């Protein structure tokens, strides 16, 4: 693609082929804590997921995906400060070249090791992901930052994976899982209205995101780190990194749901 996280193709050039790059609602996002509203109007997040829709991993070159059916709401996402139900599309990661950073969102200037991306679209208004994904209200991500420290168990189906998809573009069938149960056990939230993290960084989402850290160990983020971003038999470029460095607010406001 014409995108990538390398220093030619990486975030600090993406406006010159995706403009909305500079846009006044991308993300991820900085959350300073002094100045985020307490909300009151804020619904609990209700998350109910059916293991069964789990469909399929696929390596995407610079990171990896979970997808799921999509057809019906079987999983879906609704409460905090939505209407409307959201339907559950996909999960995946972002991480950093080392446990220093890796996180996309940050909080008060605080790097975390990772972030677990779990996506959502609108289907009380849209009929599809394709018609959702440009709309203000078509996307909703919950974001959970991830914390080195001890082993989380809850990953292991997913890393255990990874070696079916080695390379740019390998995919297999990922079934019978919930990715509920890798949120964490609080589900207090901070909430803003941004963006897709990658092109084409459409304004779209309404991020959830999550006030407590899950766990990781340094050897699971390895395995990220050793999935390859190349195609089959040409020289291994290992996934050192694919999170975006955080954008200006741009008058926005982050609502505390606590
Ligand atoms: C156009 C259809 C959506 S592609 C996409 C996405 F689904 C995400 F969840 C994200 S993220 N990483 O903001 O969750 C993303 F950056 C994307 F580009
Ligand atoms: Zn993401």
């Amino acid at each position: 693609p014409d995108w990538g996280y390398d220093d030619k193709n990486g975030p600090e050039q993406w406006s010159k082929l995706y403009p909305i790059a500079n846009g006044n609602n991308q993300s991820p996002v900085d959350i300073k804590t002094s100045e985020t509203k307490h909300d009151t109007s804020l619904k609990p997040i209700s998350v109910s997921y059916n293991p069964a829709t789990a469909k399929e991993i696929i390596n995407v070159g610079h990171s990896f995906h979970v997808n799921f059916e999509d057809n019906d709401n079987r999983s879906v996402l609704k409460g905090g400060p939505f209407s409307d139900s959201y339907r559950l599309f996909q999960f995946h990661f972002h991480w950093g070249s080392t446990n220093e950073h890796g996180s996309e969102h940050t909080v008060d200037g605080v790097k975390y090791s990772a972030e677990l991306h779990v996506a959502h679209w609108n289907s009380a208004k849209y009929s599809s992901l394709a018609e959702a994904a440009s709309k203000a209200d078509g996307l909703a991500v919950i974001g959970v930052l991830m914390k080195v420290g001890e082993a989380n168990p809850k990953l292991q189906k997913v890393l255990d994976a990874l070696q079916a998809i080695k390379t740019k573009g390998k995919r297999a069938p990922f079934t019978n899982f919930d990715p509920s149960t890798l949120l964490p056990s609080s589900l207090d939230f901070w909430t803003y209205p941004g963006s897709l993290t990658h092109p084409p960084l459409y304004e779209s989402v309404t991020w959830i995101i999550c006030k407590e850290s899950i766990s990781v160990s340094s050897e699971q983020l390895a395995q990220f780190r050793s999935l390859l971003s190349n195609v089959e038999g040409d020289n291994a470029v290992p996934m050192q990194h694919n999170n975006r460095p955080t954008q200006p607010l741009k008058g926005r406001t982050v609502r505390a749901s606590f």
